RNA sequence: CGAAGCCCUCACGGGCAAUGUGGUGUCAGGGCUACCUCUCAUCAGCCGACCGUCUUCACGAAGUCUCUUGGAAUAGAGCGU
């Protein structure tokens, strides 16, 4: 709420977390916060999730302004337990990252495109 | 480093945990990279006392002889242990 900028449409998000499915089985990605903002500093990030739902807000609160300013896109996803499922866990996660797209390098491509476009 | 983890249950199974269980590390700073050497430190865990002290208990030597006084010798005098 307070990091979010920007209204992603339902359909946005049903290629973004379908594209985050067969990153992991293919290619590789980072599970949880940590992981991901480790991943944006150290640049192997592709593209970046980021939940809606997470209180406190503070824990991913960064992601938006930290992404903007080493160029790596991101996407807003509406629940938490949704981008866990997509990442591979039983639990939820706040947010994932995509270290190396694998066979989905056009469609991850595509997804950063609609969101650039879309502010 | 990143689920390699913890809890309940005989098991089955359940719960926890990416908002981080668990590994590493903690100023002889540590970590990462590159090598040298090596450990007996540390942490976890098993076993598990002596002595001493306090209390309680068992065992444990040698006269109940003489005379006088006395209601009564545990007294005096005598002899003995
Ligand atoms: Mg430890
Ligand atoms: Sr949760």
């Amino acid at each position: 709420p307070v990091y979010v900028d920007f209204d992603v449409p339902a359909d946005l998000e049903d290629d973004a977390l379908e594209a985050l499915e067969v990153a992991r089985d293919t290619g590789a990605v980072k599970k949880g916060t940590n992981e991901t903002t480790k991943s944006i500093e150290r640049g192997s990030a592709e593209l970046v999730f980021v939940a809606e739902d997470v209180q406190p807000e503070e824990i991913v609160m960064h992601i938006p302004e930290l992404a903007d300013e080493k160029g790596v896109p991101f996407i807003f996803v509406e629940q938490q337990d949704d981008l866990g499922h997509a990442a591979g866990l039983e639990v939820g996660s706040a947010a994932a990252a995509v270290t190396d797209a694998g066979e989905a390098d056009a469609d991850v491509e595509d997804i950063a495109d609609k969101v650039e476009e879309l502010r």
